[PDB]
């Protein structure tokens, strides 16, 4: 039993490189013949605030990128081709990775979580786990030179990017994009002012996070009394908390654990004005990015 | 900026771990050079471990009791050649050199101290996280039936040090393990009986380097100028069921970058255990004790 912040194992560090362009360097992510990285990588310092990517584009050729692997079995890799795609360069390399995994792309959507690989010079320092938040953000920990560290999920043993990472917008406050190359949020990968929308207890989470709870012997909050979900949502609107959607994996906790799912409504509702000197989990605030899939797996070793 | 639990990346120790089984039990073991450690309750019957005779089960196992399989990275089964019990673990010995062994120490960790987890099942790596040895000798992680022999460790530079062996369950929540010594932190049995366990501690010195995480984040409403001297709190600590404050070179690197004194923070521990009066640090409202000074420099500075 037991509930932790668990990421991935990190697959993922044996596609890790390093680009530099001129005079900045960051991380990339090597799978098969492409080396994605952000575009940023060709962007002087004194001019962040008003980049012209079309331009720095136009005036680079593939000389322009240097690409190491250091980690491994070391590599020198040759540029063979580049090409702008959003806020992503996707690079050509004249060696695919031999040890790309099985994988995907995906964008996740507010609520869900991921594990990200902190890069720094191309070198794997740490991982943990964000989840997207509404306002499209993450609260992690990344420092200059983290750009190009990326984000994943795993289905089996194939690995879904879905993250690659751009910037600090405030404090402990981070976003970048897909590999589509779409920034999540829509923010601009550029020193300038933008301000996010503010953010919400994801609802589902917390809900998910209370079974956990109740799974672990930890029942206090739970009463007899139940909000329905309809109801839940419009207080949700009044006091920054999402929109609740039901889905089968918090089916199975209420199943599991014979609490009802508007029980736990009704309990955050009360739990948000406070808990009165009492703890659930070791928190004496709500925790909302602890997902139903987490918590299933975690708990009760199940995944669908 | 930004403060969050990290662990390792876990590649290094992913390729060191395999499936251990000992009759129809089954667990994970780690792989270094010639050498697998396991648990050594994959010995018993699941019956049998409310009270089992480890000195009987193990003169009753051959070298081919144990079989052990690696399944991730080049797959292969390994056979045992050798077998000993040392405390709680067996050590076998297998006919192939792992080679994709790092260099590596084992010590034992203390208190106060975080290391790395990868949570294993049937030899195949699912999860890491970062956990504290707590003043009671326990550790508080997530961990199912299939976890035993999952592994924790620290690195320095090039080298992994391994320190903990998961063994079993002590509570909701609640785990211990084994050093690679074979010795049992918090000197638990393994075996399925109630155990007591001494009462948790706040880890005053990890504390106060979240408290330097905070300032260092733009968040320090809590310091005043009021201070209170390092034998005082430690006084005061005793009695309010936090550990000794033992000051180090990585809490002073904080609070020379700061400009507050360790002193501040102190009193500031004193006042905000007593409640943080609707207010929250680092998105909490309960203190944090599970990142140490060593954890802030290196995810704040460069350090």
């Amino acid at each position: 039993s037991g509930l932790v912040k668990m990421s991935h194992p990190s697959d993922v560090e044996a596609c890790m490189v390093q680009v530099t362009c001129g005079s900045m360097t960051l991380n990339g992510l090597w799978l098969d013949n492409t080396v994605w990285c952000p575009r940023h990588v060709m962007c002087p310092a004194d001019q962040l605030s008003d980049p012209n990517y079309d331009a720095l584009l136009i005036s680079m050729t593939n000389h322009s990128f240097s690409v190491q692997k250091h980690i491994g079995a070391p590599a020198n890799l040759r540029v063979v081709g580049h090409a702008m795609q959003g806020t992503l360069l996707k690079l050509t390399v004249d060696v695919a990775n031999p040890s790309t995994p099985a994988y995907t792309f995906t964008t996740v959507k507010p609520g869900a979580a991921f594990s990200v690989l902190a890069c720094y010079n191309g070198r794997p320092t740490g991982t943990f786990t964000v989840v997207m938040r509404p306002n499209y953000t993450i609260k992690g920990s990344f420092l200059c030179g983290s750009a190009g560290s990326v984000g994943y999920t795993k289905e089996g043993s194939v690995i879904n990017f879905c993250y690659m990472h751009q910037m600090e917008l405030a404090n402990g406050t981070h976003t970048g994009s897909a590999f589509d190359g779409t920034m999540y949020g829509a923010f601009m990968d550029k020193q300038v002012h933008q301000v996010q929308l503010t953010d919400k207890y994801c609802s589902v989470n917390v809900v998910a996070w209370l079974y956990a709870a109740i799974l672990n012997g930890c029942a206090w909050f739970v009463k007899p009394n139940r909000t329905s979900v309809v109801s839940f949502n419009e207080w949700a609107l009044a006091n920054q908390f999402t929109e609740f959607v039901g889905t089968q994996s918090v089916d199975m906790l209420a199943v599991k654990t014979g609490v009802a799912i508007e029980q736990l409504l009704y309990a955050i509702q009360q739990l948000y004005t406070g808990f009165q000197g009492k703890q659930i989990l070791g928190s004496t605030m709500l925790e909302d990015e602890f997902t139903p899939e987490d918590v299933n797996m975690q708990i009760m070793g199940v995944v669908m």
